[PDB]
């Protein structure tokens, strides 16, 4: 009845090929193939026919996940093909991958550990392919334990047995590489990390098909500035004007060496052999910038040849998160002016100023309980009119003749300051401030005591011109700092930072003098 039996296999296996599809006959080769085992009458090859259909039995049962009597009969099957040669790990894996939903996460290791010991101890689809998803499925595993290490050779390894067939996508390429290449940058492994996402370029160059470019924009921003910000190093405010005292050492030949060991592990990655050399060309070519001491048309380059897409990713943003990137530009292109070190050019700061009128819109706009956001862009506030701090101390100083008009620009400093009143006074509002918005006590301390040290320093830059204006804002100074006083030393909460504590200790005493002088200069006016 063989031929029987091998009409009967082909004639179902179409109708299995495809409310649900299936379930409906697959009994009925069920049932033949039941038929088949009565009468069966060596032993070993009827048994060896037999598990066929069990494992599709099994792999029937799914029920989307909701079943469990194809997990029955798969692992009697499997008990079964224990006591009896790629069956085992063709089944072991599907039946592991349901109990990780399960999330008898370590357990299911054990499976996957077992399988690839199988394969080291042996030394045509299955023969080249398998392998694969194993070693896919085992990466995510780790990402809890968080042995990143581990799981950044098996992903950089599968990419390369990946390259043998003729298997590719743009996401599966894309958006794993580009994802992989932070843990180098926290590394700062710089000279390696450079060529995953330098070679990302071409796989992709050959719906998603737009918004996949936003990571790939993305990942070339975190690149940039650590490079930037590394160099903070030596501050001319705080280390030696004197700059590269020691060697630069920008080649060196002891270095190189090393490098290369590195080098050839990445050079291996290649295949193709010579347009994927090409490509690294091209790679090199703009890998032109490794580290500098004239880095500023090459790092504001950075930003521009990449700017192109940080844009065409702010069309893909949908007016929520296109705050995100603008700011970070923002950022960016004021570290650039600043680390870029030269006194006379305010022209960043203003154009920064411009694109925060454009964020401030969103808030007539969205007047949402938005309260982080608040709270950044009014850190941005601080800091930008710190900038207007800071460049008033660089005029005031640059004042070798007589002054100018430049009242104008310190009352523009004064309109700052009423901005910035206006932000902590929405903070106040928030606790004190109102009818709908007040509270018991200033029972949350931290983070606006250290908004309000902000605030202290700024009512220490209150020293303007003006008299009548002086007198009163001596005594709000005052007043302020017994506020502050109040609000530390007072409040007994104890949980406050004592270097803030004793910062303002120091301020208070620094407050306690020059108002009695204050005093002084009244009583000789009352004498």
């Amino acid at each position: 009845p063989w031929a029987e039996v091998c009409e009967k296999f082909q004639a179902a296996l179409a109708l299995s090929r495809v409310p649900y599809k299936s379930k409906y006959s697959a009994r009925a080769l069920l049932e033949e193939v039941k038929a088949l085992l009565g009468p069966a009458p060596p032993v070993a090859q009827r048994a060896v026919r037999l598990a066929v259909i069990e494992f599709h039995l099994g792999v029937n049962h799914i029920d989307t996940e909701e079943l469990s009597a194809g997990e029955e009969h798969l692992v009697k099957c499997l008990r079964l093909l224990r006591r009896y040669i790629s069956l085992c790990i063709q089944a072991q894996n599907n039946l592991g991958i349901l109990w990780s939903e399960r999330e008898e996460i370590e357990t299911a290791q054990a499976y996957l550990e077992s399988s690839e010991a199988l394969y080291n101890q042996y030394m045509s689809k299955r023969f080249e392919k398998v392998y694969t998803h194993n070693l896919y499925y085992l990466a995510q595993v780790y990402q809890h334990l968080e042995m990143f290490e581990k799981a950044a050779h098996y992903c950089h390894s599968t990419l390369k047995r990946q390259l043998e067939h003729n298997a590719y996508h743009p996401i599966e390429w894309a958006i794993n590489a580009a994802t992989l290449s932070q843990f180098y940058i926290n590394k700062l492994c710089f000279m390696e990390a450079r060529h995953c996402l330098s070679a990302a370029n071409v796989i992709f160059g050959q719906e998603l098909y737009h918004q996949r470019k936003g990571e790939i924009a993305r990942c070339w921003i975190k690149y940039c500035l650590t490079l930037m910000q590394n160099a903070q190093l030596s501050m001319q405010d705080n280390i030696g004007e004197l700059d590269l005292d020691k060697q630069s050492e920008l080649r060196a030949l002891r270095k190189k060496e090393l490098d290369e060991e590195e080098s050839i592990r990445k050079k291996a990655v290649q295949f193709g052999t010579g347009e994927l050399c090409d490509a690294i060309s091209a790679v090199e070519e703009k890998v032109s910038y490794l580290r500098p001491l004239d880095f500023e048309e090459a790092r504001e380059l950075f930003l521009l040849g990449q700017h192109y897409v940080f844009e065409a990713k702010e069309f893909f943003q949908i007016d929520g998160y296109v705050t995100d990137h603008i700011e970070v530009v923002q950022d960016h292109s004021a570290l650039f002016k600043v680390l870029a070190f030269f006194e006379t050019d305010m022209e960043r700061r203003c154009k920064m100023h411009k694109r925060r009128i454009a964020m401030l819109e969103p808030l007539t706009v969205d007047l949402n309980p938005q309260y982080y956001l608040l709270v950044n862009r009014q850190i941005q506030f601080e800091i930008a009119h710190a900038y207007y701090d800071m460049m008033d101390l660089k005029v005031a100083i640059a004042d070798r003749l007589r002054d100018p008009d430049s009242h104008i620009v310190k009352k523009i400093n004064n309109l700052n300051k009423s901005a910035l009143k206006y932000y902590q006074l929405f903070l106040d509002s928030l606790r004190d401030p109102n009818k709908v918005f007040p509270e018991h006590i200033g029972e949350d301390v931290l983070r606006p005591a250290m908004l309000a040290k902000f605030r202290v320093a700024r009512l220490y830059g209150k020293i303007i011109t003006a008299d009548p204006k002086k007198e009163l804002e001596n005594l709000a100074t005052s007043l302020e700092h017994y506020k502050f006083i109040v609000d530390y030393c007072e409040k007994h909460p104890e949980a406050a930072q004592e270097i803030e504590v004793e910062l303002e200790l120091s301020k208070e005493m620094v407050s306690l003098l020059p108002t009695k002088m204050e005093r002084f200069r009244t009583k000789m006016a009352l004498t």
